């Protein structure tokens, strides 16, 4: 293990504060009332409820999201027995992983006890604190006895992940492989190396899944484990003892075998006995920190070999992080009393089915141009796939539903999946009304920049959600080749339409219409033809204008203002308005907030500010929020008389003249706008209540600087912008640094805008 | 208990997320390297260290800041035995209090066990997880046995706070009271009502403190507990069994007594037997939720009565929150193996001494115009006093030092107290170089606004820190009366000087000099006299100019620009400069950051921007930081050609011409300035490294809006501003909403600036 890596690990664990976890409150503790409610005499009130009903304990405490990771330091991942105090950082890291990947609060516990019975007594005593138990690093064979006793005795789910999770992943992998090579589960022959508990659980699951016991072979360091080899051998080991046939060595039984499993040590297998078994071997190496064999050797000696390792640098890694947080999430969200094998089967099926679907953006970006399509080189999902929780947790919850172990049944699964998604993507809670409205009637959207990888990913995700009917512009060859490269599943002509800009049958009409529009703006006919050949944005705008589409989303490459100029020239302002603006959404501690204007006007006057305010209010109303506007300046309610403050005052009077029912006030400082108490101290009778959610700035300088600084400082770094208002058709212009999720959000928003007859 | 209060408590405990705690990471977990370091194979590296040395476990894990709150639900605060699962919210609230008041991470644990021996076994088994144990809600007499066994058996400190903390507070209160009434500890006679463990610990401490056992009387519900009353009575109860004298009732022993203690129930004491004991009774009611008597009754029947209750609405509340977090902080920071009575004595002495000192701003604001000076009405500090940690924890640490139970001795106490203060005030870490430099040579500072409460509090805190020699301006009568009202301790003429603006012997020279300065600016002699009578800022500026002071801090009432105009007129620009600016400090996730210009120039040009940049760089250098400047705009490295961007480009070239060694670049977006990767993606060869810590805006609009929004959104809401640069003398102008701490910080900064010869 590298000395520099060791130094990096020590410095990471040390600075700037020792440890890796921290306990924080989730409530305000500022005033005296917070103290009164969070402690005596307030804290007594919920307590009585728990006395009347234990189930209500799942309703006022963290018990419904608390998991214990208990260890004794006897079976650390690669160090054997070193003491629990030595093993504490491992459990801290496990808890960090829990919180990161499933939003589950954990307590790590080291119990200095070696007697299994006293261990059981302690764990059973600690029951009311937690809602679930996960064991870790307990050596065999004590682990089986402890787990069985606790599962029988305790009333909450218990795992030993090293005994179960690896079994889940291996079962899913081998089932998928048998799907690949088209071999029936009945006639496959099983060969097992090592006596690690993962192997035993694997045979248990496979037998419960359909594998036949007469085709299995279990081999320890003593060779073939046949009946009568020794009388005082373990009963668990005896359960897989076969009728003796004279074979003693692993070489005798490996020939003609279908699947090889190993969790004992490196170099046990060799390329000759790799030649020994049947067609399409199933190499499965789980030994750490080195595998049984080198996958290059197995692949060079046999091409169709399938190899799975426990190391990240090799394809098809079996990492336990794929399972445990999600099974615990599913179990806890229904209050299952215990986790049976039904849940494990459901998890295996979920992993297998997820292995078939299309690749996500994160993993595709992370793992480069590797041939990551379904098949021998890609058989199980990567650890960082975000769809894992959404595909696993509802399945485990339904398995709990069927077996009757649930105690708090869920009504319908749709809101559950929605909540999980809001955990995953951090903007679903904000965008849910938009998605719900858009899904009722999809429209046609043009993405002129149809060769970018981000646009292709967004198109795939839009088709999957059934949220729009995309139209792409570009050369079909490049688009198809990149679709193959990224391993997507959308098919041209079935899920979306491709418009070949270099050669289209409607070129004549398009450039004729463009010239008819722009002849008085200094555009000759040759310029019109050249533009309709070379500029995708013009093609998209013309397509939208003629009614062959319904919305356009552009601007993910190049400058903002060229796209905006083209759009404004083609479409023009909507009736009753003489200006356009851009507005960015943001998530501050005080809630969602919109900022305008950030992109269009460099120095708006009072009239433009009034029109921008009205359009912003309408757009916010679309989100199902009650608009609350604030005009910002360095002047604080007339404390200065620079021209900007006067412009704000005139804009405010204009807005109050036009829309009398809108909640608006100003001009004020930012803190007064965002904080109720500060505003009430200086202006007790203001017409603005609560915290404002629309902020109007005097110039694009202030808007852009504030937006960027808040975007970075509000530690999320996510937005919904720039929404463009004032143009006569539902079009938006993005920025080159826009991510996939923002593109999807704007496509949904444009669809929603286009659903109604454009105003 | 009010139904509306019950509903409020339930809704507080329920929404928006169940529970009150949450476990969060303290390290980044974004990249693959974070995963590699926080888990396999990186996590193995520190583990081996723990195997080689257990003490190093205090160095890479949260064990050094982790406390367990263990309960069985048998002795809840006012509900007796209700079950541990019913009592869980109480421990959650206790842990929240721990984190809020001492920055200590806790695990709350409910053990469903009623056998004391099994309880002891479980707790002793859980030792390696934690660094300290605190018991809670365990009924007598099992609590004594469990605590004794665990203390003997376990190697980390253990408390039962209800048994010890109340004893600490009561001991401090009664010792202070005996100080008040001037009664010797030898001859005072003790009367005890109830058998609550707090009482027994109180007698133990008092006997260990100097109270004589022959003057004590212990009375249970059976009356006088004398020797031979019953043979099979408790040994702990037997330890205070007195030689029989024939007295049987509490009435017989209360007459002639000095101190009455009660923790049994309400209405036990009556006003006649209040008349029974000696002069100046010591009523001490700890029963909940109602006291033994109504304090109004005791005070009306006898004026000099001293009454202490356990309820917030009455004076001198005995709340356990005063002790336990701070004793645990002190014990943990030295690694004490156990907490003996030496630490408890040190804590009692610390509380007693703190009761004498001056009142803090927070408690004085919270508790109104009550006569909160030292005496019968104020005998123990309020729960929210921030000095509690600083006064307690070092004393407990030193007590650990003397008794040899410490395992990680501290070198010197000064850095310890500094670290505690940085925890308390959140800006000491930033301002420490300034305070250290200023404390070496204090100067003379004028605060013209010498009648505000905030200014008086700041003066008190400045005198205490020995950081300046303040001078106040105002009417002496009002100043003295308010000093009495707030209960401060600074004495006029000894700690500070008062300048009577209405009648001063130097009026003639002052107004003559003001006229000599301002005669050509339209100020007649009568106007000069009127100004020197009515305007404190002018008096302060003239005093500074003549050399009778060294710095001035003004502007906590009224508009900014009037004060700034007066200051600029009197002092003028420093040589080589033709402009002035203001700069605000702020604490973002990327570090400390300065923003300019926020208050002076409405629309600076290139030259003013260059001068402001240079002055800001020098001021930042004062803080011992290496300056890094960024010029912000909506244009991103020339993407636009509006006049503002051109002004930035000219300013940048000017700055590079003047100071060639300064690190500066621009103009850029905010995120590019703050984030390294974004800047490196667009401009790989920029001259700015890391994250900038000075931001220069094109106009006061953007600066003010960004500053306010970031101030609120960066969840601290604390600043150090506005620092004023460009004037020839060390003066600063604050804002009316400035708090005490900001005033202290600016006084220190002005002193530091004035220490060197002004440039």
């Amino acid at each position: 293990m590298d000395d520099q890596l060791k130094q990096s690990a020590l410095d990471f664990h040390e600075f700037p504060v020792p440890g890796k976890i921290q306990v924080s409150p989730t409530k305000p503790l500022a005033t005296q009332r917070d103290l009164a409610l969070a402690y005596s005499p307030g804290v007594a009130a919920p307590c009585l409820e728990i006395e009347k009903d234990p189930l209500k304990a799942y309703k006022y405490t963290a018990r419904g999201n608390l998991v214990a990771v208990i260890s004794n330091g006897t079976a650390v991942l690669g160090l054997g027995n070193i003491g629990a105090l030595a093993g504490k950082p491992v459990m801290e890291g496990k808890g960090v992983l829990f919180k990161k990947f499933a939003g589950i609060d954990v307590f790590d516990i080291e119990v200095d006890e070696l007697d299994p019975d006293k261990f059981i007594e302690v764990v059973a005593a600690l029951e009311p604190t937690f809602g679930g138990i996960n064991l870790e690093d307990i050596k065999a064979p004590e682990c089986f006895y402890i787990e069985q006793k606790l599962r029988e005795r305790m009333n909450i789910p218990v795992f030993h992940d090293d005994q179960h999770g690896t079994a889940i992943i291996s079962t899913a992998a081998i089932l998928n492989g048998l799907r690949v090579v088209e071999k029936n589960i009945s006639d496959v022959r099983m060969v097992v190396s090592g006596a690690g508990a993962a192997a035993i659980a694997c045979m248990n699951l496979l037998v419960a899944l359909g594998l036949q016991k007469h085709n299995i072979v279990v081999c320890d360091s003593k060779g073939v484990i046949y009946q009568g080899r020794e009388p005082n051998m373990a009963e668990t080991k005896a359960a897989y003892a076969v009728v003796d046939d004279g074979k003693r060595t692993l070489d005798d039984v490996i020939e003609g075998a279908d699947i090889f499993l190993g969790c004992s040590g490196p170099k046990v297998l060799t390329q000759e006995m790799v030649k020994k078994m049947a067609r399409a071997p199933m190499i499965l190496a789980l030994a750490n920190p080195e595998p049984e064999i080198l996958p290059p050797l197995a692949k060079e000696v046999r091409p169709d070999a399938i190899i799975c390792t426990g190391r990240s640098d090799y394809p098809n890694q079996v990492n336990n992080v794929l399972c445990f947080p999600f099974i615990f999430r599913g179990a806890l969200d229904v209050g299952a009393t215990a986790i049976n094998e039904e849940m494990k089967l459901a998890a295996v099926r979920a992993i297998a089915e997820l292995a078939h679907a299309e690749q996500s953006e994160v993993v595709a970006s992370a793992y480069g141009d590797q041939d990551l399509s379904f098949g021998p080189e890609y058989i199980i999902p990567k650890p960082f796939d975000p769809r894992l929780i959404v595909k696993i947790a509802p399945a485990v919850a339904k398995a709990a539903m069927e077996s009757g172990v649930a105690t708090r049944p869920i009504a319908d699964f749709d809101v559950y999946i929605d909540k999980l998604t809001e955990f995953v993507y951090k903007t679903n809670l904000f965008m849910k009304p938009i998605f719900s409205q858009a899904r009722k009637a999809p429209k046609r959207v043009v993405l002129p920049e149809g060769e970018e990888a981000r646009v292709l990913h967004a198109t795939q995700e839009l088709v999957t959600l059934g949220l729009a009917k995309p139209i792409l512009i570009g050369r079909p060859n490049v688009i198809e080749m990149r679709i193959q490269k990224l391993g997507l599943q959308i098919k041209a002509g079935v899920d979306f339409e491709i418009v070949n800009n270099e050669s289209d049958p409607r070129f004549k009409e398009y450039w004729t219409e463009y010239f008819q529009i722009m002849k008085r703006r200094g555009v000759t006919q040759e310029q019109a033809q050249r533009a309709l050949i070379s500029n995708p944005t013009v093609i998209g705008a013309i397509m939208v204008q003629r009614g062959e589409a319904d919305a356009m989303i552009c601007g993910t490459v190049g400058d903002y203002h060229e796209h905006f100029s083209v759009v404004k020239n083609v479409f023009g302002y909507r009736d009753g308005v003489h200006t356009a603006g851009a507005m960015n959404a943001l998530l501050l501690p005080s809630g969602n907030t919109f900022i305008a204007d950030t992109y269009v006007n460099d120095e708006p006057d009072a009239e433009e500010l009034a029109e921008i305010t009205l359009m912003a209010a309408e757009t916010v109303r679309r989100f199902g929020i009650e608009p609350r506007v604030a005009l910002l300046s360095h002047s604080n309610f007339g404390s200065s008389d620079c021209p900007s403050s006067s412009k704000m005052r005139q804009a405010l009077e204009l807005v109050r003249e036009r829309a009398p029912e809108l909640m608006i006030d100003g001009e004020m400082h930012g803190d007064a706008a965002l904080v109720e108490a500060i505003r009430n101290d200086r202006m007790p009778d203001s017409s603005l209540k609560g915290s404002a959610n629309i902020l109007v700035m005097p110039n694009m300088e202030a808007a852009r600087i504030s937006y960027n600084l808040l975007r970075v400082s509000s530690s999320e770094g996510v937005t919904v912008g720039p929404v463009l208002m004032g143009v006569a058709k539902p079009v938006h212009v993005l920025t080159p640094i826009a991510s996939v999720r923002r593109i999807v959000n704007m496509v949904a928003l444009a669809v929603v805008e286009a659903q109604t007859q454009p105003l």
